[PDB]
């Protein structure tokens, strides 16, 4: 029961100042940390090779948008490759981002592995080594992370181990970042998939984020220096009983309310399956909660902030404008639904 | 895991509306639950007899007080027989605080057991019979109760044990009560003990509340209908290094925003061994932290609210006024200290 | 951590020894303690009238059987009623217990609670004053203590909380009880209700198991001067499929192989929904398992031992003798079958 | 909790063979996986370079000593170097061992790191692609592997994060191996460093002892298929008080048996700061310890088995002889040890 400070006064600055950066009002984050392997299923849906070229080619025709963006971007999330890649003129793209108000973000995590005596979950590696990559990354511009976890909903799941393993290398991975001036986005992401209802979604998400704030604790993270990257809570894809924006909204709310200290500087919410539109639309009803939130509700989106400007690309150097174009109008309005200021025009006791 | 609705929407507004109602604006919880082997010092030192008419008597004193109390007073925490007693006009005691406005409290653990295998420890019993006991209480006018866990602070202390069990007996105490219409304020005291300074209070109390709200959590409690009542962060009653009511008030409103969940309705504060003034300056200061705080930040006193007025009275029955007198006063220090409206007469670094 | 003794080296002496006693080779426990309420169903089914002189009267007549089950039984538990009544003769009845080489339990909890926010689990209670309870058991004749908590098999049970709040109060029961110089049985019985197979109760009764003894470490609990009370692994009484005595007995002494450290001075089984017969069988077979066993394997039985005495009495005086005999023949059939000697009449776990 | 069986019977019978091969009666294990940067200054106090060859030879000096070592050795570690190393005959290393009938181990860990907010406290890395590891490992002919936790005895440690992230890493390490037959040793060292007793070391023990098993359950491990690598129970360096080896047996002996359950197949200690000797009688008092004990006790020594062989070689080619003869005097104190035939108050515990 005795303190060994993990941080000092100045490392605790450094790290609160980057993470109110990144959600500061209006702003929210740029999720394109697709992997080399990822990417390739949204080149070939475009008919597009799968090249160096052709991805640094895509990273430069977002990161590049005009300055009308600025405003709504607080942060990017970059994949290794992307990081050390630069723009046409010559400047690294991490420079580019901090040119346009953006903070620079890294994926650290080396993706899931099976977790034996399990119905199919899974944990994340990643820790190997991370001390020396974030400080390596952190010379060479990034002051954010980036780690996924995933469990899903199930008749079995998430299981006891699944829920304490995950919420235990999370924290682990939130440790190592602060120790190198790298603020961490703790995601916990709860898959949609399954015929669960809401109320089954709310429960689960409730139990995952009171072990996740648990471990945090019992790891000595620094709370004001991170931010949480959850699902909002919705009912399963297969789900039969339909529900509105409201719901989800207040479902969302009350999960986070219940579970996340407001010393969590910043919530940024994944999309999962949602469309773009439908993204914001919920964005902007949790925004609109008539409850208390003590933390910034925001987003960080890749499929919802890209869908339509990987399209409208083609894989054509002549529809550079028009795809722009669509990752701007998708950054507008989201930078108004983490204001509940979103338009389509440009009772709490039953939770 | 899997849902098995502990409570009804019903049974949740209930215990919402309930919690919402003690710590309403401007509005603090009066503790005069000491039992009759706490209150014999009490007497004791007015040379008063320890008597059930004189224990009736005090008690009427502090109830009956006139309604300036009323905006200050959101709750009044009882001892069993204190709940069956009754004011000179043959009013019960409970029907004496809600006409004031007032919900009724109950204490309803069994006091502190020893820990085998740790240095001086204990946890708290309470629990055989407790459904029974709280659905009899809420027959009786009562719709909070007061359940007290103490930890120290030392070489040693608080344990791994000591934590995960006290812990984990607030949770089973809060869920009982909640079956029964009855709000839980959970009580986890960290004793001010010790020559520890203000840091090492601060981490202690957020190891202990991370470990509360996780054990609530475990057992399926609900936030928006109980409250909380923790020690402020200070520093160790005999500390040497010294501290301004300003770090007082940004160790503590830090500390809770570290770990309770904006859902709990609301903090009702414990004055330990400050004296009546000093427990109203640093809730006055918690209250003006220029921190963000989702819930409310009240006070729950015994000694800081009746100190004045149990010397004035003196256990004679012509110091009625003059007694009454010095607990609206107190009462209304508080009430404005916990909007941070009282006047007496860098955060990284945290 | 740091140390901070919760015994000392006299205190462990008494406890582990007791312990010993108990489960010495050949012996077993007769588990006598039924409440007042639940022996009420037993004298109904023998159209009985439940008065405490019935109630006592068939205490006596199991408690004083001829000399034979000397030798079977370590100790017997008694409910708190029977502490403090006599035989006949004026004898207390702990007195005619252990004037028979018989160590006196008593059951000191107070029965199952619903744990809100589960599927009709529960938890039990009984720790307050169980201090002070245990002191006056302890001056008055007894020895040791039972305490039951009850899990159950279902598509959603034992949860973690139920299996969690479980574990936590039987050790601090456990270290209430050392601390006054009684041997607590640690009792966290599995009920065998469902269809569930026979590797679903093994692998439930193993995480159990592990909950409990990571429990009783938190808690400082001195095993030696424990004894354990589980149930035998089985499949549900609703299982379809088929198992032999040895493969219960695999199941069964694998699931304790992989939880129960050797300090633990002796598992007692509870028979649960087991006929008199089975029991015994299931008993021997588990202490002729091939496998190495470093604790005592006995029984703790009260339906198991009492079933036929209970009928043969009828609640007839004049059946005495016919109603004890059968008791006996029980309780030397048990003790056979902890020895592996009783005769009616493992990747893969 | 449901079960999703992590093993097929197939599965287990493998690791479970490996794993009695390797502490089979009289036999041991050799550490000769010293790291490049630890053999560095071993090579060092003997005026030896560092090379590749250097370390080549000193490792088939040991592994190709006389058939008297066979019976003494059930498995080897190695460092990744040696796995694929041969000998002056072209037979790779791992061949070598074979044919002398042991099983050949690999080190998989990745090195202690700093835990943020602790007393100098730290974790054990390694998991990062570790099943692939495995699985190639196992195909060249490593059917074991080593994997160290380290903790420290202080005034504030080991802490309630240290015990536990330590606990849960080793759990995770023991998973992975198992899904690829390899049998992990579990190995939890607790530090001798500092000037504490034995009582205190025998506390730390046990509390650390407990928290690895409860996370090796809540894991799916199977313990039949894993071997124990604790620190023997002793007073820490800087002690003052003395004690006999009697005394470092019996709180030895009574850590395990209130801790390791009897389905682990083996203890094979680690030999921390002690002399040759002193871990060879250490050893011997262990398995003469008259408390039961369900688990092979044997050794898996790095330094109690190599201080004199290094020593007597000093880097020169003709005193192979030499160097080999003082491995096999240690070999074989050491066999003799496992078994209590070496020769150059429980409640108090
Ligand atoms: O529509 C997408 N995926 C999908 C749709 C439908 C089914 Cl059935 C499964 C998966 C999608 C589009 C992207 C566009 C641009 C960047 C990243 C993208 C990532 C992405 O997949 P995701 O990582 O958001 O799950
Ligand atoms: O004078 C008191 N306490 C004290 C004095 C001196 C030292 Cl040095 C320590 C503690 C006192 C006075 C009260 C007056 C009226 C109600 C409750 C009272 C409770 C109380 O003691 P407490 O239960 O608040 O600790
Ligand atoms: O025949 C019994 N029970 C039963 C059988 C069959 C079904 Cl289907 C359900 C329940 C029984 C008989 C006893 C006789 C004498 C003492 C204690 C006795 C306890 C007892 O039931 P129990 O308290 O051990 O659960
Ligand atoms: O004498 C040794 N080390 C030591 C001595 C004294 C202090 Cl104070 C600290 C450390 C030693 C000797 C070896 C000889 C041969 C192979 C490996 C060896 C490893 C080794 O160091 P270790 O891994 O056993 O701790």
């Amino acid at each position: 029961p005795h303190s060994h400070p993990a941080l000092t006064p100045e490392q605790k600055k450094e790290l609160s100042d980057i993470a109110h950066r990144i959600v500061a009002p209006g702003k929210g984050i740029l999720a394109a940390d697709e992997s080399t392997g990822s990417i390739a299923k949204r080149l070939q849906s475009i008919g597009t090779e799968n090249t160096e070229e052709n991805r640094r080619f895509y990273r430069q025709l977002l990161l590049t948008a005009d300055d009308r963006v600025n405003p709504c971007i607080g942060g990017v999330i970059l994949f290794h490759e992307t990081l050390y890649q630069k723009a046409d003129d010559g400047r690294p793209f991490p420079q580019v981002i901090k040119s346009k108000g953006g903070v620079v973000g890294i994926k650290v995590d080396k993706g899931v592995v099976p977790l034996a005596g399990t119905n199919g979950e899974t944990t994340t590696q990643g820790l190997d080594g991370l001390s020396e990559r974030c400080a390596q990354y952190k010379k060479d511009g990034a002051d954010f992370a980036k780690w996924r976890c995933v469990l899903k909903i199930g008749e079995h799941t998430p299981s006891a181990l699944a829920i304490m393993e995950n919420a235990n290398v999370l924290a682990r991975y939130a440790s190592i970042c602060q120790q190198n001036g790298i603020v961490p986005i703790v995601e916990p992401e709860i898959l949609p998939d399954g015929d669960h209802d809401l109320k089954r979604c709310q429960y689960v998400t409730e139990k995952v984020l009171a072990a996740v704030y648990k471990a945090l604790s019992d790891h000595h993270i620094y709370l004001e220096g991170t931010l949480l990257k959850p699902n909002m809570v919705t009912p399963g894809h297969a789900c039969t009983q339909k529900y509105s924006h409201e719901e989800i909204a207040m479902a969302t709310v009350t999960a986070l309310r219940r579970t996340v200290p407001p010393a969590v500087t910043g919530v940024t919410f994944l999309s999962g399956g949602q469309s773009e539109e439908e993204a914001s639309i919920n964005l902007n009803a949790i925004n609109k909660c008539p409850l208390l939130k003590p933390w910034a509700l925001t987003f960080s989106y890749g499929r919802a902030l890209q869908a339509s400007a990987l399209k409208a690309w083609g894989g054509k150097k002549e529809n550079l404008k028009a795809a722009q174009e669509e990752y701007v109008k998708r950054a507008l309005a989201n930078s108004l639904a983490c204001q509940g200021k979103y338009t389509p025009s440009g009772s709490n006791h039953a939770y």
